[PDB]
């Protein structure tokens, strides 16, 4: 389980409350800001934003990433949403043509959204950077999903993801401590790995849905 003495600093974004600047290990990109308590992705009608370590992550051990986050301002079916990124590159991935995400990512995202076959799902999709996916089969081609809630709700959910190659490289989605998924099929290779999150609101019904981040714990184990 998660315990402080295996918070890893450098790879967690500490409790923005209160908070006056960006902490200096992540980088915000496109409309993304800081305001009171939170960072904003998506700040207006139409709006981008990204959020991403500045560092690379070494895969090496177990890890768990545990991200808090909500949805405010709009509740519809939009073509919006909100990607978590776990990709390999060298970089803070270049491309921005996936939810203002990398659309030839090497890695995992996982997709907060509504648009698809099911309505709110957090759905776990897969690439391995050799060509772009297909974003006009992506409800289709998700290896893993939940349905899940989210839209306009002040109280933040909470998307735990583990991976633990001490029980035969268990890949889970928790939210809210219940299981989304689980599989042993992902196995990722050694490389640097970016770990970011970005969201885009789109244009429908001229929305300002305003996906917020408020925390993100990084955990070596767990």
């Amino acid at each position: 389980g998660s315990d402080a003495s295996k918070l890893s600093s450098d790879y967690s974004l500490p409790d923005l409350i209160n908070t006056r600047k960006v902490p200096n290990n992540w980088q915000t990109g496109e409309q993304a800001s800081l305001e009171e308590g939170r960072i904003v992705l998506t700040s207006n009608q139409n709006s981008k934003g990204s959020l991403w370590l500045k560092q690379g992550f070494d895969l090496k051990d177990s890890f768990t990433m545990e991200w808090t986050f909500r949805s405010v301002g709009y509740s519809g079916q939009t073509d919006g949403g909100i990607s978590f990124w776990f990709v390999q590159d060298s970089n803070i991935p270049r491309d921005k043509q996936l939810y203002n995400g990398p659309v030839n990512y090497d890695g995992l995202q996982l997709l907060v959204d509504n648009n698809g076959p099911l309505g709110p799902t957090l759905r776990g999709q897969l690439n391995d950077g050799q060509k772009p996916v297909d974003k006009t089969k992506i409800y289709d081609q998700s290896f893993a999903s939940c349905l899940m809630g989210y839209q306009d709700s002040s109280v933040p959910s909470t998307i735990r993801v583990t991976y633990d190659l001490e029980d035969d490289n268990l890949l889970k989605v928790q939210v809210d401590n219940k299981v989304c998924f689980q599989t042993r099929k992902v196995r990722f290779p050694s490389g640097s790995y970016r770990i970011g999150v970005t969201a885009q609101n789109g244009a429908v019904n001229n929305n300002a849905e305003s996906f917020e981040i408020f925390k993100m714990q990084f955990f070596n184990g767990v």
